[PDB]
């Protein structure tokens, strides 16, 4: 039919689905993996390359691979066959009836862009295309006109102030703290007791044990008073081999790095230092309704503590006259694809679409004059 | 009905209001504002020009401008704009119905007046017409018949001596001292401190800073010794982003150019010495009545101390044997819509209009020959 | 040596030179500048005061006043200024060497002539001295003896009859209508379109624009009709800055009102009735001579039409039975210093000079016992 | 000995030298530097704190920071820092026995020039001090004693027109555009390919590849169509590590927003229309002399194509009677210093010191009544 579909691939998450509904139908992570072993069976296994669930399943004798890093497509290779999978194996639909509907973060080079939709044209022959900044789409899956912005995934760090439709593009902020820097800090410091890992399998579990057992600590010190003093805060876990793991005051150090950067050696501010400096680069007339409509998506802002921590924060440096509040919807993990499915169904974004007349009578460079 | 209608558009200021009431029913800033940022939401807006009360409330996306400057009328586009908001969507009234009534400031080109006379007649199709001067009508609302009357707005500033109904025409003076002049100076010297404003609506905001906070000293040197050594003059006024500001010895400099226009690299007289020449140029025998008869109106004269200075410096030139007194009601502002309200209802002002028979078969440059 | 000295200094301009000459040495216009802005430089300047045609040269930055006014100096203390600059800066002569003769306007009051022969012989120390009438020298200039003669400049405008060297002083009359008044009023007219002009500078532009494009009308009205009709009389002028401007009817509306001086406001008679009220007050057998002998001279007189509109205006009045002749040499402008070199050389004006020695015998006030 | 010091401290740069030379002999950037990582050395480094040229040498393991921002000192402990390491490990000499003279922008707090004067005057004991403004000394170093100057360096951008010495302050402009904002928006705009750029030293490498390949263009449409058709504009640049760089038409972009400053998202007009505003806010008469006596200096503008772009722009505005005339000597770098050398060598400048018993007998507030 007409129905469009929405593609909100991450740096380490894919999640697809037709427009008009209200949850992503397919939701995988975007890894390649590759055998290493060698092959001693008639058939020395089936294929020789796993995309999707099965690759993670078979984890064991694979090497991962992410295409995407820090938001930008570094193999081109690989990304076809995560998008032909997403395609035919998991939606069960053909490419060449339906719209297309892609996300971007900003701040990124033009040419992945162009290649995007060039490959997007020209291999899977999509009728229609259209790219939409990450950032915007929260507003919409929330229901406002105005407000700050901040996303945090596995990609980058980014706040984009909008007012009343209007927003303003030289106060952008772009970072590079995500999923993956947290998940190596949360490697390195394991070491500081008997376990060690190193393997892309072992990466996976440190990532599942981060999701597991992590929460911010409202203040750092009294805190790390506490865990030194009392050590009740001490968890446990179960590896797949069956040996168990404690972990203490690793539980909150691994979020530190978020508000503090100088962890992981990077010269730079904290997420509460950088919505702060673009919320002051804007007009004064507009600064209040900015600092009470503040709004959270993304999956790395998932963390417990995070709000009550992020108020605290910004409630010190802004003036004590108004008010500081933070918005924090329980489902902002899939609040990029509801915000798309809400925008493709709109009766005035018909006219919007790339058509592949315009494309191949203009040329791949179209998509610089017909999407933000 | 039959009912005139009186819109008095200043400067900086527009009154309009049925005749025969006692007070204006729609007053608002005549400023027109335009977005300048770019809009990324499925609307990106609603309009793409605002005029009257949303243009300053949504001022920090829009480039406000004023379309009268020095009482000459500089765009032409905007004037209709304008106009067609007080019609319809303030007044709620049919413009082909009534009469209307205009000011305008003495000494401005014959080519403004024929230009408003002929695109109100050729495009609102009102049946009546007539143009009065401002200064006229504060005596119509004091109720006097002799007296020099002084007005200062936006605008221009300009005497005026009318004698039992007789005004002198060879001994009328104009000045180009306002409110803009007096905001752009408090503007140059707020920057003297850490404070610096520079955008539109920071004009609006140090407008709103002078309208707030400012008086005028009987004493000079008195004041700036005394702002010197005891530093008990000092206010503090709140910013809308939260931050807040301390004034002292500014407070009082800034209608200081109004009477020592040096300051601002101006070469005329103050206030002060303007109306004592006009008053010499005019009749041994009447000299006597208009020293004991000063009028005053307009926003500009709305000052605290200005009645007392100005009294004190105008007794000074006269001679000692006769008396100088100044009034100064205390509904000033809204004068001159009040004079021409009365004057539009009196028995005699009936055929003085100008009909659109007299306009279809004189012409455009019949105004000259009606008003004066 | 002996050779006397002419300094004919009018209301705006000073003409200088020896006698026994033909044409004034040092001609220039009687201003004082001083400085109004502040000086950075290490020099700040050269001089605080300029006075001559430096004064008008850096004008831009001057603040220009005119010692004398209607004719009566009011500042004495430039007056001093004035007179060394032409007698060392212009002449390169010694004052104490050589006569002096002055000429003034008649009804002025005697402390003004008192106190310029106390300080012409207190100050300079010339040896002789004489005061004369400005328009006595007209005759003694067009070589004649009876004759009405007619003086204007920057000054004021007088008439005195003189028949046969008998003059007589009880139909002698005086107006105050004069250079200044007319370039007022281009002034104030110039503001009825887009010009405006209110710097002594300015003021300056104003009479170089009435001096070059100006002109008498023979018929108000006709001119009036014509130039509303075919709009064929406008000219175009060329400021210091760059810009042009344009003026039509105005040409002839400045000369008019000195012969309809109710356009500035006075209530008077134009140049036309005060000749001919002057000529019905002198006896009835020397009416005819002085009708047939009008004497034209002075700066203001140099209009084009001015001859011929003065004859038809007169022969109106006057009985049609004689004949009515206008003598206006094209070199009235430097006739009255002609004549006070062409009296100062004469043989019999020898004894009726001004001696130190009765001066200082006698006192200041001489004077009113020797001249006229 | 008696000789005078000149210390130009810019907002990114600091010149000092002895006066009566022709070329400063310090010349080095205005930072401070301090360590950021850990000392594992018996050593671990040897001080604390690096100002001059050893911080920059060393930047790699240092947070470098300005002391001086807009103008406007923030830090007043690295100041003296930077001045104890110019007056001693740059000049060798004791401050103590020789004057001082300082440069400052117009339209500055006063508090940032009492506070130079108080701790110029008690902590390094000089016997003089005098504070000139910067635009000032660019005329006495061109030899010229009419014309508007125009300088641009690290901090703001002034104008100030100058006539025969005699400055006016009610015609001067202050911007807030300089090299910081162009290297930020071409850091901004190098995003736009693969590299990235986030740290200070990065910074320093941006500002040394924007002071080596860049330049204006004459018309910005036809190079921005040359370049896209073409790709003959692109140019080379080597990075410390050994990678390379190609930048397109990103050389004529940065400029660009000095003369439409809407790129950075500022409010205001280029530098070809404030120049034409300040023109035209000065008198009638002395509008052309200024027109063809423009002065530029400031390192800013150093560009090739600056000169001819500036002319074009202006002569579009100014009216096509007169000329317009750019004076851009070879070595305007370095021309306040050389202006400020030439001053304090004149004999007249030798009373308008600040003496110390000036200054201990009346307060740090005179240098208010002593400077302009
Ligand atoms: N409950 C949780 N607690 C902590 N971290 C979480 C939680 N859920 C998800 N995350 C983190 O969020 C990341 C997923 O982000 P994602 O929504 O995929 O961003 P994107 O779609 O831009 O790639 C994972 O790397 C994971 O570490
Ligand atoms: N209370 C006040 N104190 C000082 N200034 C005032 C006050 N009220 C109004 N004004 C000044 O008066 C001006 C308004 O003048 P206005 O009445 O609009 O003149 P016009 O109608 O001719 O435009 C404003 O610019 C404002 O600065
Ligand atoms: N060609 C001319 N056309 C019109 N007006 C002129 C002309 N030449 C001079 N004038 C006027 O004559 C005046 C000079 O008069 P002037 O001879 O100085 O009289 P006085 O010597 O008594 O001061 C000037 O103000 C000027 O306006
Ligand atoms: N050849 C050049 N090309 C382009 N920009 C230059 C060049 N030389 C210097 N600059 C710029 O000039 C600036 C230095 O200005 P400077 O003279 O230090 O001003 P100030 O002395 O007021 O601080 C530097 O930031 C640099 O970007
Ligand atoms: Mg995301
Ligand atoms: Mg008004
Ligand atoms: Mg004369
Ligand atoms: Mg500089």
């Amino acid at each position: 039919e007409t129905t469009a579909l929405v593609c909100d691939n991450g740096s380490g998450l894919v999640k697809a689905g037709f427009a008009g509904d209200d949850a992503p139908r397919a939701v995988f992570p975007s890894i390649v993996g590759r055998p290493r072993h060698q092959g001693v069976m008639v058939g020395m296994g089936q294929k020789d390359s796993y995309v999707g669930d099965e690759a993670q399943s078979k984890r064991g004798i694979l090497t991962l691979k992410y295409p995407i890093e820090h938001g930008i497509i570094t193999n081109w290779d690989d990304m076809e066959k995560i998008w032909h999978h997403t395609f035919y194996n998991e939606l069960r639909v053909a490419p060449e009836e339906h719209p297309t509907l892609l996300t971007e973060a900003p701040l990124n080079p033009k040419a992945n862009r162009e290649k995007m939709t060039q490959i997007m044209f020209e291999t899977f022959n999509v009728p229609a295309m259209y790219v939409a900044i990450q950032a915007v789409l929260s507003l919409y899956a929330s229901g406002r006109t105005t407000g700050i912005v901040l996303d945090s995934g596995d990609g980058v760090t980014h706040n984009v102030p909008i007012y009343e439709g209007y927003a303003l593009p030289h106060a952008i902020m772009r970072l590079d703290l995500a999923g993956r820097d947290l998940t190596d800090y949360l490697m390195k410091i394991l070491t500081e007791r008997g376990y060690s890992f190193v393997t892309t399998a072992e990466r996976e579990i440190v990532r599942d044990i981060k999701e597991k057992l992590c929460y911010v600590a409202l203040d750092f010190e009294n805190e790390m008073a506490t865990a030194a003093s009392s050590s009740s805060l001490e968890k446990s876990y179960e590896l797949p081999d069956g040996q168990v793991i404690t972990i203490g005051n690793e539980r909150f150090r691994c979020p530190e790095t978020l508000f503090q950067p100088s962890f992981i050696g990077m010269e730079s501010a904290g997420i509460h230092e950088t919505t702060y400096n673009s919320i002051m680069k804007c007009d004064i007339d507009i600064r209040k309704d900015l600092y009470a409509n503040n709004v959270m998506s993304g999956g790395t802002t998932m963390y417990p503590g995070i709000a009550d921590r992020m108020q605290k924060e910004i409630t010190a440096l802004a003036p004590s006259t108004m008010k500081i509040k933070i918005i924090a919807p329980p489902e902002r993990k899939y609040s990029v694809w509801i915000g798309g499915s809400i925008l493709a169904s709109l009766s005035t974004f018909q006219q919007m679409w790339i058509t592949k007349q315009e494309y191949d009578e203009a040329g791949p460079s179209i998509v610089h004059r017909k999407c933000f």
